[PDB]
């Protein structure tokens, strides 16, 4: 997250790390958000190599012992079979990751709740973007979650040619966009937070920025859609 504040360590529970074994050590690599006790939520281009995934939930400094943190192996990836690794822009860039263990619920472990199918925020809709990924554009991904408030940027304008044109789907969720603050690659799948009806909700599942770079104006950070996917995530979760 660039131009992100450091969150509360009890601001986003249902937050996640994803990290790959790396060989003595493991090391983040996307976000996600736990979904049920056993299952987490993420995006399919955070999973696309062939390594040893393991979640850790509870974390907020990567690189200190926070007392919180629960570590768990992915058991199994189901990710969408629309998903094409070349095309991106096409959309469907999500995943389903069924733990090892169910993990236990805390004030630093909760399950994320998501929006109720086809919700779709109106434009400058409150959010924040939280991660772990570069804190600039070419940096390195922060020790400790960041937060940063990305407020939406509806599909007529994203999708306007001095935005994404094309490349954004109605699939997708646009946030921010305005040259200070934006997602950065390790926060990718983790998620996009939106308060509505007093109640923040999970909206999005970060998925690209600019090859220009992460905090470009006019290129906000693009998200899965969660709410065009309940369906496929409730059909996964009851088949295995
Ligand atoms: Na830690």
């Amino acid at each position: 997250v660039v131009g992100g504040t450091e969150a509360q360590r009890n601001s986003w529970p249902s937050q996640i790390s994803l990290q790959y074994r790396s060989g003595s050590s493991w090391a983040h690599t996307c976000g996600g958000t736990l979904i049920r006790q056993n299952w987490v939520m993420t995006a399919a281009h955070c999973v696309d190599r062939e390594l040893t995934f393991r979640v850790v939930v509870g974390e907020h400094n990567l690189n200190q012992n926070n007392g919180t943190e629960q570590y768990v192996g992915v058991q199994k990836i189901v990710v969408h079979p629309y998903w094409n690794t070349d095309d991106v822009a096409a959309g469907y860039d999500i995943a389903l990751l069924r733990l090892a263990q169910s993990v236990t619920l805390n004030s630093y472990v909760q399950l994320g709740v998501l929006p109720r199918a086809g919700t779709i925020l109106a434009n400058n809709s409150p959010c924040y973007i939280t991660g772990w990924g570069l804190t600039r554009t070419n940096g390195q991904l922060a020790q400790t979650l960041q937060q940063a408030y990305l407020p939406t940027v509806d599909y007529a304008i994203c999708s306007s040619s001095s935005y994404w044109g094309s490349t954004v789907k109605n699939s997708m969720v646009c946030a921010g966009g305005d040259g200070v603050r934006s997602g950065c690659q390790g926060d990718s799948g983790g998620p996009l937070h939106c308060l509505v009806n007093g109640q923040y909700a999970v909206h999005g599942v970060t998925s690209f920025v600019s090859r220009l770079g992460c905090n470009v104006t006019r290129k906000p950070t693009v998200f899965t859609r969660v709410s065009a996917y309940i369906s496929w995530i409730n059909n996964v979760i009851a088949s295995n």
